[PDB]
């Protein structure tokens, strides 16, 4: 099988391990541990780091046979491409790319306040806007079941991961916007991603790695 | 003509004005100027953000008739197709989606540094880091002579950026990097490119905007 490697957290591979279930891929899992504040050892990830034959040896991983990714949106569009899972046409296309890099904008923005030590300063700041941000996600989606219409593909699990752990941040920021919670209850009801997530599998818990002032 | 809107500088435009010009796009340009420190007025972008009929206001953005899109990548991508400037194999598409991410983080690492008022401090650390950097990407590109393989790509024109505003930053980080170097001097070689180097729409300079302690100015 092919194999995922990350921290033994939530992060980056999120939306990939939802994905690989999704899909019904045979993968199994290498897990990463860092070291305790202070230092956050990295060592366990950096032995190993410049000898599996990536690129641009990163996390997260996926290796496939002769196919060794980096990048999380990579190695989504290697999954998604595999299962027919992307964009079809010109105008899905270009939603597909917006919306992709929209999400990592609104994940990093996230990430970027649970780091600094300035969290509970900055914090309001972030809630402020995280209305508007939601609104003009919610009209994108519109009546859509999913963010590229009818079919479900790969930006959707980008948009769960993104949606959720901002609803773990703030709990009823999406109460204001019931297309969005709606596409909650909808991801999650999906057949293999519930039964995944009442698995031994399953991993929401941590969102970020041992450096963060919030959820590590 | 299609719409191109942005700050009046170099930043994240830079490979979308080289693709648009490559390609023999016909387009117009928006520019927005941002107010001098310490408060950096952005009433010009501000009071249009809401107005052009963008999903996701943000800069820059491109205006193609029905067609309105944000997010660099996005619009990199979305001229690319219109000429084949895709990568086609599977193979092609990995290296395209690893690069195209890739640029992105050494981009913002640079684009972090340069905002910061400690970058003087900070200065030399990203200067120790360099070299690893660009021969990840020199072992990358190998003795191909674009990113992909045989033919030019959207992704070249990030590389493009990304490697040049270091050598900006740096001038002498490519020399241990024969094949880097030279990617720089084919592309700039090209016809439509040197035309366009030379022409007055040129903007190599400000790389970032009025905020930055590097290159703002
Ligand atoms: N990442 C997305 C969107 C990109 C994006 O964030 N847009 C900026 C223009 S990006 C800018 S100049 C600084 C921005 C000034 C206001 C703060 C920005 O929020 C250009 C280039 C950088 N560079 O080449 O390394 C750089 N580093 O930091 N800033 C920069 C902006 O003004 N947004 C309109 C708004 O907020 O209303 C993309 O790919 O398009
Ligand atoms: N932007 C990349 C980078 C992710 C990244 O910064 N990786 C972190 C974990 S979230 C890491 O530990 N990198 C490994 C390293 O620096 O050695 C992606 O989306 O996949």
């Amino acid at each position: 099988p092919m194999t995922l490697g990350y921290w033994n957290i939530r992060g980056l591979a999120h939306s990939i391990r939802l994905l690989l279930e999704y899909t019904d891929s045979s993968y199994e899992e290498k897990k990463y541990t860092m070291g305790d504040a202070p230092d956050y050892d990295r060592s366990q990830w950096l032995n190993e780091k410049f000898k599996l034959g990536l690129d641009f040896p990163n996390l997260p991983y996926l290796i496939d046979g002769t196919h060794k990714i980096t990048q999380s949106n990579a190695i989504l569009r290697y999954i998604a491409r595999k299962h027919n899972l992307c964009g079809e046409s010109e105008k899905e296309q270009i939603r597909e790319d917006i919306l992709e890099n929209q999400f990592m904008d609104s994940r990093m923005q996230l990430a970027k306040l649970c780091y600094d030590p300035d969290f509970e300063k900055l914090k309001p700041e972030y809630l402020q806007a995280l209305p508007e941000m939601l609104k003009l996600y919610s009209q994108f989606l519109g009546k859509q079941p999913w963010f590229l219409g009818d079919k479900i593909t790969f930006v959707d699990f980008i948009a769960y991961d993104v949606l959720e752990r901002n609803q773990v941040f703030e709990p009823s920021c999406l109460d204001a916007f019931p297309n969005l919670k709606d596409f909650i209850s909808r991801f999650e009801g999906l057949e293999k991603i519930s039964a995944y997530m009442k698995s031994s599998r399953f991993l929401p818990r941590p969102v970020f790695t041992k450096m963060a002032v919030w959820g590590n």
